[PDB]
């Protein structure tokens, strides 16, 4: 059994076990900020970042054409000056080893324009801030699951929650072959949840890198922060104790 | 650091470490029929089961003050011959040692009568079937979060898929005190979760035994199976 | 699968989930005295206690045939007033549940005579302080493993370190067969460790319960401690993941 | 908490979470041969091998000053075709992020003389099967704990059995600083273990790569086979 794990309950200024690109900056404090925040803590606009794991992560493994289960949690924060003007959003992601970003805005770095392309290998669950109906956005902010897609194959609400730490859960299991990504605002008491069935066998190379990918508006005043707190993770590729997982890491 | 737990990837006809109450019984196939159900899979009329694990839990600490936190998974059929007439639930609980099966319907197994009782120490989420008016049911089934009372403090709507084995997480954070509730459908992709703010340490004994009751309607015809696959649990509570 | 633990950092004046035989006694400061202590920290002679968690192991399946897998780890102090007359031991086992107390001094509550017998279903780990030569002790204090008589199939010196705090790893591996018990000194940086292969199925219920047991001397003046600081057990019935246990406890 | 784990219990011709350095293959079969071995499987000598986990691990802290704990487990196996000529051994190790292989032979790949350098950062548990009186080696095969230096601060006798896999654990306690190295052959029975109080946080940077330096012996004849068939490690370093 081949298996991954790390758990961050904080981030520091020196993260060598973490690849930033772009933007994304660990701030003193050690807030992982995805993209671009000036120093009075105002947002910016036209900024990208991700953040990805130094360790590449076996998914599914063509020999036995087992597939890996994976859990992941993350505490993250958006804050926006403006709540009627907001964009783009942060999305969790697995692609290949070294995926680089692609292009900002509402490609949100994952993806290069509105079509399907199964050279992507990229999965993600979007956290999406801002309507693209050039991307089939629905009205509403929205959790999102694309698979080399931008265009999700699968949307629910997700009522943001200004400025206010947002725990997220994401889960994978292999025999079920289902996706699940919980959102909850301690504070605020609301919750969010979307599930799907998606074959990472078919989408994704037998070996990833994931992490985080944020991106603000092309156009300024459309703008907010992408800071993310904590971060853990697991996958376990048999051939996942995950009540322990939650509770511990 | 007082931890506790335990994992069943499916029941046995003999084990030692679950308390079957009321009718609650193993199948042969190590299914946890919380309620009856006939020969041919046929869900009886008013029934009452509950399951709880062997071993006391440390929930709260008076000394140092501090609150556990938890987890709980579970995966769970409830199948009705008609989907029309249907009561009454299951709930997972937790509730003192000692802890016995009250009055079955609408009450779960968890409660007596419709008022708020700071003595019965029990906080459930319940999966609800059946709408009860003298309850304040919504005119839908519901997930519901029970505090001392079968009248949640907060509920949101469940869409049962007939039949179809539904896969529970229910979490408990101790420093947000922040209960969350999540229910999905592998079959139908469908997905369900419910969250607040509850505080344990007033409502619970430091000790309680936790688990599964359910019930079926007292009106024939108003039936259905409550089956436990899996149930794996954790809890840690700091020093 | 079928898995089953917990973990005791302290033990608690209340503490319904541990079962208390003969002496046994659980201090106000959150020792778990396993034989008779007076207010001054004198052991007394002629004592027999036990401790094992309320509820039941499942061990093996007949159905099946698999076995469990476990691993216990424990913190234990031994304080002798007299360095030079010490007894009798104690002694981690997997018993029957329910079992009771049988025989005190160098049966340690486990055993009532000295031959081998089938219906003890009784595996134990022994740290042993007094040759008791009907036995087959062997001239020095031990550590032993106990398969249904306390004459030890397989032994291995341990030099008893005076009110130090032990620290012990036992550990079971139903592929290999093979326990292991391991002891350690913080303090004076020893160390002592024995394995041997022991089949359980042939030897164990399908169900135990497990625990502590502890004997003094029946001489007078034959007096030591047992106190155990911290307990915790994990155990995995297929129908263990070793490392991040022993970092958990 | 800062966290950090894996395991590996099958190694794979591509393997990107190891970072592989001079001899070391991953073969076919999933076996991590540090040292070369022929077709036949004959080992060689004037052989040199590396493997560490691609990503840092935290193992201790600055700004506040803690420390690490950490386990790890791991099955290896050791063949000579002539136990009579064996060298040089194998080593877990923790040194510096970017440290490459050093000398071979009896420095293990680790250390570059017989000479404490507080430089090298590196601490080592080493499985060591040749006697190098010029590095204050005991007379029998041994495990030491290397602390900076290839002259163990402390070893123990360790029987090693020709081709047979042995089990071991290493564990670390940042409260205790207490160090612990046990030894297993599950087919012989034989038992071996090690402990000492080690200070890492003097001794190594706060971010270090592990894994697993071997070397085969210097002289014509002086071989034996370094292969490791699972791994896996756990580190935790409190907030
Ligand atoms: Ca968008
Ligand atoms: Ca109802
Ligand atoms: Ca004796
Ligand atoms: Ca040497
Ligand atoms: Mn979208
Ligand atoms: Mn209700
Ligand atoms: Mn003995
Ligand atoms: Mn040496």
């Amino acid at each position: 059994t081949n298996t991954d794990s790390f758990t961050f309950s904080k981030f520091k200024p020196n993260q060598p076990n973490l690849k930033k690109q772009g933007d994304a900056t660990v701030t003193s404090s050690g807030t992982l900020q995805l993209t671009k925040v000036d120093k009075n803590g105002v947002p910016d606009p036209k900024s990208l970042g991700r953040a990805l794991y130094a360790s590449p992560i076996n998914i599914w493994d063509s020999k036995t054409g087992v597939v890996a289960s994976f859990a992941t949690s993350f505490r993250f924060t958006i804050y926006a000056p403006n709540i009627a003007t907001i964009a783009d959003g942060l999305a969790f992601f697995l692609a290949p080893v070294s995926s680089p970003p692609k292009a900002g805005a509402g490609f949100l770095g994952l993806f290069d324009s509105a079509v399907f392309n199964s050279s992507y290998q990229t999965v993600a669950v979007e956290f999406d801030t801002y309507e693209n109906t050039v991307f089939l956005d629905p009205p509403d902010t929205h959790i999102g699951i694309d698979v080399n897609s931008i265009k999700s194959i699968k949307t629910v609400k997700w009522d943001l929650a200004n400025g206010e730490a947002a725990k997220v859960l994401i889960t994978y299991d292999s025999s079920a072959k289902l996706l699940v990504a919980a959102l909850v605002y301690p504070s605020s008491k609301t919750s969010f949840i979307l599930s799907d069935v998606v074959d990472l066998k078919s989408v994704l190379p037998e070996w990833v890198s994931i992490g985080f990918s944020a991106a603000t508006g092309a156009s300024s005043g459309y703008i907010e922060t992408h800071d993310v707190f904590s971060w853990s993770f697991a996958s376990k590729l048999s051939f996942l104790d995950l009540a322990s997982f939650l509770v511990a890491n």
